[PDB]
């Protein structure tokens, strides 16, 4: 449940999708479109996190969601990131957010409300 790349997703469901290089060599996942929602299988929460934190960036003229589900696209919503301007699509910074106490194994799930670029996540106790 640490530190998860998000371009090293099992599944996903897009029509626009593409991996991208991120800020400092890295990598991620950009070209998203409302709707679209990335797979993690069997993410260990292990005993509980309800923090999230992403490194993200946005150069939408309007405020983009990232909704955290499990089990399902249509599962049990535990938080969602509100995710405003950064000023650009290659200004990342770590936006966090918290989410309902998870614990155990679950497949992972994050939907998208329209564009945004994400190089990782990583889910806490705060
Ligand atoms: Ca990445
Ligand atoms: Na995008």
């Amino acid at each position: 449940f640490s530190k998860i790349e998000s371009e090293e997703y099992n599944s996903l469901k897009s029509s626009t999708i593409q991996t991208i290089g991120t800020s400092d060599g890295g990598s991620g996942i950009g070209y998203i479109e409302s709707g679209d929602y990335l797979v993690f299988n069997k993410i260990n929460f292990g005993n509980g996190a309800n923090s999230f934190k992403a490194r993200v960036a946005s150069g939408a003229d309007t405020p983009t969601n990232i909704q955290l589900r499990l089990g399902s696209p249509t599962g049990t919503l535990i938080g969602t990131l509100t995710v405003a301007s950064t000023g650009g699509w290659n200004n990342y910074e770590e936006k966090s957010c918290s989410i309902t106490n998870t614990t155990g194994q679950h497949d992972l799930y994050l939907v998208f409300s329209g564009p945004v670029n994400i190089d990782y996540f990583i889910f806490d106790s705060n």
